[PDB]
């Protein structure tokens, strides 16, 4: 049933050539993975530690049976997984360059305006066409956008992989659970934020319930130092309280191509929490 949605890879063709984290139930490590017209490629990979349970079994690869339902540049790219052989794994693209928000934060400003919008491009057509496919991702956040050697930038939900995320989550799904694709338009503004800060934390360390009473009251983060204009309108419009008024992706993906194709646009900049 996974494979319904995950190719079946055989060990054999898989290298292992460095663990990178561990847990009390599984692995993530990184190494090759030799394809079937012998290409080898770049790769990492999940395993489920020794003398794991048949549960422990379905659950993880229920992981993969997720994953593998999206085909998108700007998805993570799940390459298979192993079943026959154990222990058992799941085997996606890699990302040289790792979370999104921990890379930002190395290179505090030293990116151009126009390199930060195409990353930010590239999230909101991963999330199109999530949303397209009816997925709501409900932890969208720049933690969980892998990067790679090139500056791609892939939706993932490494987080999970690794309670309602406070504060990257729409006032109606903290208040009752409210989960639409709006919720994650939501999520996207606070990824814009993120972006935007290079890695600043949203709502800094806050009491949980402030950032829930602040938000609510009307108060929004504010614009991040030189932010250009035309973004910090667009974070506010993701951050709508009316869901209904938010964005659909396909028209971030469009405001962002604009931006991108008329970059002058951008040169009109902005000037704790906002309310006006
Ligand atoms: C239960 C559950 C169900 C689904 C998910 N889920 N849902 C999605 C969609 C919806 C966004 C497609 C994606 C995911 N899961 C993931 O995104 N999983 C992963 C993230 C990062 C990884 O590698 C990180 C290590 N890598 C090293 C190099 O630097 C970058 C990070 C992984 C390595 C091996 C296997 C899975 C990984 C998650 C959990």
């Amino acid at each position: 049933t996974v494979h319904e949605f995950a190719k079946e890879l055989d060990a054999t063709n898989i290298s292992i050539d460095k663990v990178v984290g561990a847990g009390e139930f599984g692995e993530v490590c990184s190494g090759r993975l030799k394809l079937p017209s012998k290409k080898e490629i770049s790769v990492a990979i999940k395993t489920l530690k020794v003398g794991y349970t048949e549960k422990q079994r379905r659950d993880f690869l229920g992981e993969a049976s997720i994953m593998g339902q999206f085909d998108h540049p700007n998805i993570i790219r799940l390459e298979g997984v192993v079943t026959k052989s154990k222990p058992v794994m799941i085997v996606t693209e890699y990302m040289e360059n790792g979370s999104l928000d921990s890379f930002l934060r190395k290179h505090d400003a030293q990116f151009t305006v126009i390199q930060l919008v195409g990353m930010l491009r590239g999230i909101a057509s991963g999330m199109k066409y999530l949303s397209d496919m009816g997925y709501v991702h409900r932890d969208l956040a720049a933690r969980n956008i892998l990067i790679n050697s090139n500056l791609v930038c892939k939706v993932s939900d490494f987080g999970l992989s690794r309670k309602i995320p406070i504060r990257w989550t729409s006032p109606e799904a903290i208040a009752y659970r409210k989960f639409t694709s709006a919720s994650d338009v939501w999520s996207y503004g606070i990824v814009l934020w993120e972006v935007m800060s290079y890695g600043e934390r949203p709502y800094w360390e806050m009491s949980n319930q402030d950032v829930i009473k602040a938000v609510d009251e009307g108060y929004r983060l504010p614009p991040p130092m030189d932010c250009p204009a035309a973004l910090y309108q667009l974070m506010l419009d993701c951050w709508q309280k009316d869901r209904n008024n938010r964005p659909k992706f396909e028209q971030i993906v469009s405001i962002l191509d604009k931006l991108i194709r008329n970059p002058g646009s951008l040169k009109i900049i902005t000037s704790n929490l906002l309310l006006d």
